[PDB]
């Protein structure tokens, strides 16, 4: 018997179902096909123009010779066209490596070695500054060509890759962290079951694809056929200006981090849901923000386990903790020799579930020593724990509280 040191989300088994990342899209797609999936600046492009879209670029992928399990790097400037490519990727069966705008050539070409890529997306003007780079080459504009023959497309499976995170920014040895096509699919349905995005949102677009957050705001929208608004570079460096765009275009979800959000100099009345990650929400900005209007949320969890891991709902003069596990995923805290510890006593937080990364690309050493067996799975979903090397204890109330690195 006996919880109180085992923390487990709600249970949802129906929400993992036998499905891939492209599944998701091309449902939303099929049954929205008119509504319009992406804003940038003026342009806008409907779910099934994006599809369409998407698809001639998957099937010159294809021809090219990317297949299922395939990864394939992608760098192109915020935009339409850095989404079609995203997707292109995801159509063609392939997992994509996202590369933040400020990626030097060199950390590319590192990357794409490591990750043993068949190839990357770039766009025209960016593919000059990529002559270091050995692996191919494709700009979008080449795979948006006119096709000569119908070029079938074959499916990837959940146990495959659908991306893999070099952390952005990183000068160490390179570490890809593969997230399978389980592991998303989970995520999207487990967060947005308490999120809500819903189809009607329109979500500000403001993270680099290299972030965990832009899955927030890309792939919860694709799952509901939400509206994005891609904001420009220009734009995200000025919180000012932000909050006034948020407000003239009528955003109703926007994912962004604390500090940010603590640079508005106004209220934006008409956001329906604010998720704050990466940091945990300072209890002054809970106070500004935490509003009746405004649902406001802070997540938190290690790219490790896909996204987020753990969700709170945070409330004016509540003390703001990282909340309770996302639907289906489990926190448990264990000590130097893996062994479960008491509730109350202080250890290093291990995570489980269906959203558990596979495990660091190529680097079997390091996977084992920090993807380890649960001896307490209670259910073949969570036989794999992921050691976040944070410190933390259960307090009396079932509740999880970090207290640093170990
Ligand atoms: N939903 C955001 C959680 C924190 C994020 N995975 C990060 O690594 O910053």
């Amino acid at each position: 018997t006996n919880t109180k040191n085992v923390i487990r989300g709600k249970y949802h088994p129906e929400f993992l179902q036998n499905e891939v990342l492209a599944d998701i899209f091309a449902h939303t797609a099929q049954t929205l096909p008119d509504k319009t999936a992406l804003i940038e600046a003026d342009k806008t492009l409907s779910y099934g123009e994006l599809y369409q879209q998407a698809l001639i670029m998957a099937q010159h992928l294809a021809l090219k010779g990317v297949k299922p399990g395939h990864i394939v790097g992608l760098w192109l400037p915020r935009g339409i066209e850095l989404l079609k490519a995203q997707l292109a990727i995801c159509l063609s069966g392939a997992a994509w490596l996202p590369f933040d705008m400020d990626t030097p050539a060199d950390r590319i070409a590192v990357c794409l070695e490591d990750a043993e890529a068949v190839g990357m997306i770039t766009t025209d003007e960016w593919y000059e500054h990529l002559a270091e780079v050995p692996q191919t080459k494709w700009t979008n504009t080449e795979l948006q060509k006119p096709l000569s023959e119908s070029v079938s497309l074959a499916k990837t499976t959940p146990d495959q890759p659908a991306y893999i995170i070099y952390t952005s920014g990183s000068t160490g040895k390179p570490k890809g962290i593969v997230i399978t096509q389980k592991n998303i699919c989970h995520f999207l349905r487990s967060e947005n079951s308490i999120l809500g995005i819903q189809e009607q949102d329109k979500v500000y677009q403001g993270f680099s694809v290299a972030f965990d957050m832009s899955f927030e705001e890309i792939w919860l929208s694709y799952l509901v056929g939400a509206t994005l608004w891609i904001a420009p570079k220009s734009l995200v460096s000025d919180p000012e200006r932000l909050c006034q765009t948020l407000k003239q275009e009528q955003i109703t979800v926007l994912h962004a981090v604390p500090t940010l959000l603590a640079l508005f100099p106004e209220d934006v009345p008409n956001l329906r849901i604010i998720n704050l990650g990466g940091e945990m929400c300072p209890d002054s900005l809970v106070d500004r923000w935490a509003l009746p209007h405004h649902q406001m949320f802070n997540t938190y969890g290690p790219t490790e386990t896909t996204v987020s891991a753990s969700l709170e709902l945070l409330e004016r003069g509540k003390p703001v903790t990282i909340g309770k596990p996302l639907p289906n995923y489990g926190m448990l805290v264990i000590n130097s020799e893996r062994e479960l510890l008491e509730q109350g006593e202080t250890g290093e937080l291990c995570i489980f579930g269906p959203s558990v990364a596979q495990g660091y690309l190529g680097r079997p050493d390091l996977t084992a020593d920090k993807f380890i067996e649960n001896p307490w799975a209670m259910s073949v979903e969570e036989e794999l724990l992921y050691r976040t090397g944070d410190l933390a204890k259960i307090d009396e109330f079932g509740q999880v509280h970090c207290l640093g690195r170990a």
